[PDB]
RNA sequence: GGCCGGCAUGGUCCCAGCCUCCUCGCUGGCGCCGGCUGGGCAACACCAUUGCACUCCGGUGGUGAAUGGGAC
């Protein structure tokens, strides 16, 4: 089952041996233009290495990233993106 | 990274080179053999991992290393 559209996109299947600051400074590299960008969420631990959560300002930015982005070769491998099952911390403490 | 034993080995400097998970270099180290033992995944490598978070947090490996020339 699917997910709602979301203020933050999940995306996978990243390449894993790239470490968290560049990662996050790559990402935000080119999801930018989408729109504003609360934060990016990269961990490397067994749980959570090779995907990152992008946190957008607006709803409509994360899903355009979701459409435009979906498999875009990045460190030689195609992204996965999807909507984040729920809401980010960041976005709770406001709406 | 640290430690011990055996054997071998004239000396002190100089230049160049090479070595390394553990005070990366010129007031570290760079004969041979055997064994004892600590830290840490920070980097590098390998294994495993496709994973939904907002708590930092998988594992194993490396020193089982590295030479020449010159001056007295
Ligand atoms: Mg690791």
């Amino acid at each position: 089952p699917e997910t709602r559209p979301n203020h933050t996109i999940y995306i996978n299947n990243l390449n894993e041996k790239i470490k968290k600051d560049e990662l996050k400074k790559s990402l935000h590299a080119i999801f930018s233009r989408f729109g504003q960008i609360l934060d990016i969420l990269v961990s490397r631990s067994l749980k959570m290495r090779g995907q990152a959560f992008v946190i957008f300002k607006e709803v409509s930015s994360a899903t355009n990233a979701l459409r435009s982005m979906q498999g875009f070769p990045f460190y030689d491998k195609p992204m996965r993106i999807q909507y984040a099952k729920t809401d980010s911390d960041i976005i709770a403490k406001m709406k």
